């Protein structure tokens, strides 16, 4: 089938910097419709502009910062981030992506924008687990989505 993951970031996340290393996660609400597409395993693959592989970047105006974004939500244990996929069933809820700020920095206050993709690798006709090798042609044929959320530094 032909399906994609939603991207809904619910307003800027409030980054509390109590001790600089406070750290917080920015939530992007991803969701794949049609249980038929989800039945494959609806593997969640996302990437932004982070410095490691591409995860997320907080940017406002001319201030873009690359942070190590590793997501949770429903991720398998902790194997997340770029190429961090989970096993979605036809009855699995939307997949939430969480972005982690460079807590080694302690950025300056501001409402930054975070760019994220987050498609699901669809296999069709299997109902078990999609092929991660399909990521090699990610932009080709696959319904890669992209949105921009927000991070309020505090």
């Amino acid at each position: 089938n032909s399906c994609s993951l939603s991207i809904s970031s619910p307003d800027p996340v409030t980054y509390t910097i109590p001790t600089d290393k406070g750290d917080k996660y920015i939530n992007f609400k991803l969701d794949v419709p049609d249980p038929r597409c989800k039945a494959l395993g609806g593997t969640v693959y996302f990437w932004g502009a982070d410095t490691r592989d591409g995860k997320l970047v907080m940017k406002k105006g001319q201030d873009k910062y690359t942070l190590m974004t590793t997501y949770g939500g429903a991720v398998q244990q902790q194997l997340g981030g770029g190429y961090g996929y989970y096993h979605v069933s036809q009855k699995t809820p939307p997949q939430t992506i969480s972005g982690v700020v460079s807590k080694n920095v302690g950025y300056k206050p501001g409402q930054y924008t975070v760019e994220l993709t987050g498609f699901f690798s669809l296999n069709d006709n299997k109902q078990a687990n999609p092929t991660p090798s399909s990521l090699t042609s990610k932009a080709a044929g696959k319904n890669i989505v992209s949105s921009t959320g927000t991070i309020t530094i505090s």
